[PDB]
DNA sequence: TAAACTGTTACAACCAGTTAAGGGTTGGGGGAAGCACTGGGTCT
């Protein structure tokens, strides 16, 4: 995710933690997508950069119970800000519990998970960076906010996304 | 010259009737969501 002059790139390997086989190896060569340049219209929303990260992350794949053992995610950054290049994030953990905030929301379902995040990013940007803040230093009562402006977004806000919800909660 | 004896301490009905317990009108507008500073390679 590039803005104008700035761009960033997050790259978050996967590794293992006991023993693997191939089909852990072919399931992680799947979990490789989101083709380099998706940027048609979609930047005029995505702004902020984490909220261009949980766009891009919910397009990917959250998963790894196949394998038959659980693997591990270790996130490395880079920020080009006027032609500088360096690190600012080498060991992170947004980008895994942000994971695991996805893949626990959309595990009750996909098709009405796809359509409120999508909706909420094209439209209730106010519920977008709302849900970014119950993210990003974790508040659950953000969480409601962005459902509030669900409604102002005319989300379907289906049974099973709250009760999803409400499972992340615990 | 004596200093209240006694039945009696209310009965009975009844102990809110109805009507509605918000009507409406609006549920963040609107801007921004890092500005630089720190550049890594490959060559001479």
């Amino acid at each position: 995710y590039a803005k104008g002059d700035t761009t960033w790139i997050h790259i978050y390997q996967i590794a293992p933690v006991e023993e693997v086989d191939m089909i852990s190896i072919l399931s992680l060569k799947d979990l490789k997508m989101h083709l380099p340049h998706y940027y048609e219209s979609n930047l005029d929303f995505l702004i902020n950069r984490r909220l261009a990260l949980l766009y891009h992350l919910l397009h990917s794949e959250a998963l790894e119970l196949f394998t038959e053992k659980e693997f591990v995610i270790h996130s490395y950054t880079l920020e080009r800000s006027g032609n500088n290049q360096a690190i600012r994030s080498f060991e992170e953990e947004e980008i895994g519990k942000l994971m695991d905030f996805l893949w626990k929301l959309k595990r009750r379902d996909f098709y009405h998970a796809i359509k409120f995040i999508d909706d909420l990013l094209k439209k209730a940007t106010e519920g977008a960076l709302a849900l970014i803040d119950a993210i990003m230093n974790e508040r659950l009562e953000g969480f409601y906010t962005a459902l509030k402006l669900g409604k102002k977004a005319g989300v379907v806000s289906s049974r099973e996304i709250v009760a999803a919800l409400e499972d992340i909660i615990c």
